[PDB]
């Protein structure tokens, strides 16, 4: 388990990557 | 809970994203 | 130890960096 | 505390940011 802040940051990071890929495609 | 280093990195990462968005807007 | 989500995010982040470097080289 | 992999990723992430800033300056 991780600090809730770190979990939040990790989710944002993944969603950032997904949105970027979808934008490029 | 997380290593303090990881908490620090996550905060920096979020603030990086926010500043980028504000810059673009 | 970390949340599995955070471990996943960290792996993706590293692989993102590696792919970027290989692309540039 | 965090998974060693996550600590590694966080260090790389910070160093990435620092190098980028120094490059721009
Ligand atoms: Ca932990
Ligand atoms: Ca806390
Ligand atoms: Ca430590
Ligand atoms: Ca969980
Ligand atoms: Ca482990
Ligand atoms: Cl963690």
């Amino acid at each position: 388990s991780s600090d809730p802040l770190v979990v939040a940051a990790s989710i944002i990071g993944i969603l950032h990557l997904i949105l970027w890929i979808l934008d490029r495609l």
